[PDB]
């Protein structure tokens, strides 16, 4: 079960407008020779050009929801949508492009498809609700073959060009003409009444029905997305490292250990409610305050009502002392909170888009996050950088300037100069801090919050 088998039956149901008279028994085998493609008994890394839902879930950064629209064919042109908001005009002789013959929209398709996914993926994933023409146009822009190798790296090959008979990455296909060895799927597959449209509204409202390719695209990835990560949720498939996930991680937990650190010396909070995963540790280990967790695990559909997180009878006393919700993304933060919550518009490798004004940010585990909502954080405001440290001035053990900022709260800067030790430490949390923020995090706290509380800790 590694691989989705060409004897599994494919249902033609939704193929017969676009192909009259279609057989209603089809295999993946049978469905792959019809699109003009032949596999030659080949055991060679490429058993099917069609996956499982399974393995498009762990390849969920190559999606490309893919679409083709005809007229009134070989005789028609035809619109090529993806979910790029690219329109290609192919002809047989929101991006709208007039009719080009195939030769040269093949080209436009390897270039946009390696300068989307370069920095995603080692493939491309064609999300389909498939009527029949986007199967059928597939081999006037698609190669297929053994798995192979890039030119010019180690990758696997995603591309090739009948120029100079040679095969490429996303990375190193510039000037090549052909998609080789694509992935698909056929959301339509997974039993569902009625058209792309409605199953679509069900679930999302961002995106609308203009009636041109792209927007089935769309669509198409969007519903996807809804089935495979909002109403399904698996945190056990991993995904691997394709830039700064590490740095992020890191980052997130110290600014966490940071800002409740010098919340809780600030203001004194006797208690402290955790809201959030049901696996958290203690931020501030040696902190005074009572700490009691409450788990809720990453919504992904809407964001918690904090009527049905703190009401229905725990403290039951929310309102004493301070709540954290680190990640925890709800409708409405009360006013004694520390918030950081992701922002879904950020535009990353890491963020991709996702269903109804969410994001599916992928670090590690794939997570779909609700659309990031400005007045979730009406009760509270914007959390300021500073960097706190109550450590002794010592360095211990890279070439020095000597720092000045007034957001270096230290018994040195409290005294009227910045240690060499403090500098350092306070650079490399500002680049943690620059990091996280740069991801897509944001901060918010309590209104009350003022650093000015914390020069006193120094007596
Ligand atoms: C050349 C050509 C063929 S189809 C077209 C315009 N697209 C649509 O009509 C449509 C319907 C749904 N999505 N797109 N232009
Ligand atoms: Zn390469
Ligand atoms: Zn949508
Ligand atoms: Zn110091």
């Amino acid at each position: 079960p590694t691989h989705l088998s060409v004897d599994t039956k494919f249902k033609t149901e939704g193929l017969c407008v676009d192909i009259p008279g279609i057989p209603k028994d089809m295999t993946y085998r049978r469905l792959i020779s019809m699109m003009g493609f032949k596999m030659n008994y080949q055991v060679n890394g490429y058993p099917n050009m069609f996956i499982t839902r399974e393995e498009a879930i762990r390849h969920v950064r190559a999606w490309i929801g893919f679409d083709v629209e005809g007229c009134h064919g070989t005789n028609l042109p035809l619109q090529l949508g993806f979910s790029t908001g690219v329109n290609l005009v192919a002809v047989p002789t929101p991006l709208m492009y007039k009719g080009l013959p195939w030769n040269v929209v093949r080209i436009k398709i390897v270039q946009m498809l390696s300068d989307t996914l370069k920095n995603l993926s080692d493939r491309v994933v064609f999300v389909l609700w498939a009527h029949g023409f986007e199967l059928t146009s597939m081999k006037y822009f698609v190669k297929i073959g053994p798995e192979r190798t890039c030119c010019l790296c180690d990758r696997r090959a995603t591309c090739f060009s009948t120029a100079s008979d040679t095969y490429a990455c996303w990375h190193h296909s510039i000037g090549f003409d052909y998609v080789y060895n694509p992935f698909m799927i056929d959301v339509q597959q997974w039993g569902f009444t009625g058209n792309l449209q409605s199953n679509h509204d069900l679930y999302c409202q961002v995106h609308g029905n203009a009636h041109v390719a792209s927007c089935d695209a769309i669509m198409t990835r969007c519903l996807a997305v809804h089935e495979c990560f909002v109403k399904r949720v698996d945190w056990t498939i991993e995904y691997p490292i394709i830039g700064d996930e590490l740095k992020i991680n890191a980052a997130c937990r110290k600014v966490q250990h940071m800002v409740v650190k010098a919340a809780l010396l600030a203001d004194k909070f006797p208690v402290l409610h955790d809201i959030g995963n049901p696996k958290a540790i203690k931020c501030v280990p040696q902190a005074d305050v009572e700490w009691k967790f409450y788990d809720a695990q990453p919504c992904s559909d809407k964001a918690y009502k904090i009527e049905e997180l703190f009401y229905s009878y725990h403290s039951d006393k929310f309102t004493d002392g301070v709540c954290l919700f680190w990640n925890c993304n709800v409708d409405r933060y009360p006013a004694n909170s520390i918030v950081c919550r992701f922002d879904t518009r950020v535009l990353s490798n890491l963020n991709l888009p996702g269903c109804d004004g969410g994001s599916l940010y992928v670090n590690k585990h794939a997570f779909h996050t609700p659309a990031f909502d400005k007045s979730a954080f009406v009760n509270l405001k914007q959390l300021p950088f500073f960097y706190y440290s109550d450590s002794p001035c010592e360095s211990h053990g890279i070439d020095y300037v000597p720092l000045k900022s007034a957001t270096c709260i230290t018994r040195c800067n409290l005294g009227g100069a910045v240690c060499r030790h403090h500098a350092n430490e306070y650079r490399l949390y500002l680049d943690a801090y620059n990091m996280m923020i740069s991801a897509g995090f944001s901060l918010w706290v309590y209104k009350q919050f003022d650093t000015y509380n914390l020069w006193n800790t120094f007596t």
